[PDB]
């Protein structure tokens, strides 16, 4: 176990300890791993190399980009957890293959755009959350209004920062015609 | 259509008027009313007289109290959001009858205790928001932590703020034997 960590029952737990490296010798049979409320900029590249990961907590950190690499490898992952970061720009591909996600947490950043196809290999995605973004509700939002709107996927709370008329609305019930460009 | 509101085929918006108290008007016919962005105080009894009503949107008010009696009637009822008001607790029969809900929120709130029971009749509930309230995360909150981990509910958002050890802790993935008086 990590100096930094406490490790039980194949959880790992480094949270609000000052971090912004990857503690060294994490467990490889590690199923859960929670690097909330430290100060990492980026997602390490070595947390593809745990092929039994199942959730990742990164809440509270200082992540203001992520990388088409940062969750490669991981068709085991179920729970994705990036609250309260400094995210803005999604990478296209940034999700592929995780084809077993059923959360994802992106609530709390500073997203406008989540570029269409970016849940395209999420089949089994029952719960986002993405709100408290300056979401900008044009026609490149559309297939996300969309995708929300079947079997309750967002829970009414992420809206329109804009432009104009869409201000306030939210990405859950506003009707999918009213993303125009 | 009320004066203090936009109406477009049962849909009924009037968001951030500055409302204390229901608009006079509202067709007998009306599916979603959203009274986002106001200053109501509670969740008006006259709502039950809108047999249609699917969809409820209080986000942003000053809501710092339910009644046993809050929603009467209103077994129709989808979806309700109750997004960023002044809640401390849910009375144990305020969602007494709400068989069809698919979503709740209560994010955004001052809520330390949900009683055991308080989500007895919500057995269509599919997403529940519950995050950022500082959760009491004792004994008397053990059946939610079992309840969220029963099926994917919750986006793993929701954490404790106490007591002791707990602080910080996922509501989600946190064991219910943790959860102790």
């Amino acid at each position: 176990c990590p100096t930094e960590c406490t490790c039980l029952d194949t959880v790992v737990r480094c949270s609000n300890k000052g971090l912004k490296v990857l503690p060294k010798g994490i467990p490889r049979d590690v199923t859960e791993l929670y690097l909330d409320g430290n100060q990492f900029t980026l997602v390490p590249k070595e947390l593809s190399n745990y092929k039994h990961l199942t959730l990742i907590d990164l809440s509270n950190n200082r992540i203001s980009t992520l990388s088409n690499q940062s969750f490669s490898n991981m068709t085991q992952l179920l729970t994705l957890i990036l609250s309260y970061n400094r995210l803005r720009c999604i990478p296209p591909r940034t999700f592929d293959g995780l084809k077993s996600l059923r959360l994802l947490s992106l609530h709390g950043n500073d997203i406008s755009v989540v570029p269409e196809g970016a849940f395209n290999d999420l089949s089994a995605l029952s719960h986002l959350a993405i709100g408290a973004n300056p979401l900008y509700c044009d026609c490149n939002m559309q297939w996300l209004s969309d995708w929300v709107k079947s079997e309750y996927k967002e829970p009414g709370i992420a809206r329109c920062a804009g432009p104009g008329e869409m201000a306030d609305k939210l990405l859950l019930t506003t009707p999918s015609k009213k993303f125009t460009c």
